[PDB]
């Protein structure tokens, strides 16, 4: 029986064009994490559309991190490969990059979707 | 019981300078962070002095990170914003600091007084 699919962001929040006064990447795994690493004392969240079964996350199709005035921020994407990622594989993205998000003292919290299925 | 001072370095690794090839910084409330971003796929300790009262870190004096071939590559040390920085503090900085050298694939280790005293996980 077939899994679900969440979405916290409408299409315009996925393609919502961004740039990084200040880049950071790295590709982890089979997944691509990117911040902006010139982000300062914002309040940012994370929303993410991913299909769900059983109630953990399967695949992810995307997340961004959101400031409270709609800047992108912060991406998690995943890539064509093998292998693929796993739940655990976005789960310590996550952790990856809401710590990177820290440093600068941005506070960052997730969306619902995210804490039931994904990040707690 | 008075404390005592504990030392993972040098008096020539406490006292060298060095230079970040890609600086990355960060006060947190009493300690000053700094990580070389450039560093990649390295095998990574973290040493430090410090003073202990019992069982845990009193002051630091100073905390730095090695690579293998002896650069400096991490350090978080005290600044003069008095009171002061608490051991806590210590232990949340080797926390984020371990975490910003970990982006790049880093492998990151502690000695044995760092594990006992100041930051364990």
């Amino acid at each position: 029986p077939a899994s679900r699919y969440l979405t916290d962001m409408t299409l315009e929040e996925m393609s919502r064009d961004w740039f990084m006064l200040m880049p950071k990447q790295k590709v982890a795994g089979s997944l691509c994490i990117k911040m902006d690493q010139a982000i300062m004392d914002k309040t940012i969240i994370l929303k993410a559309n991913f299909s769900v079964i059983f109630d953990r996350l399967e695949t992810l199709i995307l997340l961004r991190a959101f400031t409270e005035e709609g800047a992108i921020v912060g991406e998690i994407s995943p890539l064509p490969s093998l292998p693929g990622h796993t739940g655990e594989d976005v789960k310590n993205a996550i952790g990856v990059l809401i710590g990177g998000l820290e440093w600068n003292d941005n506070t960052v919290r997730v969306t619902e979707t995210i804490q039931r299925f994904a990040w707690r």
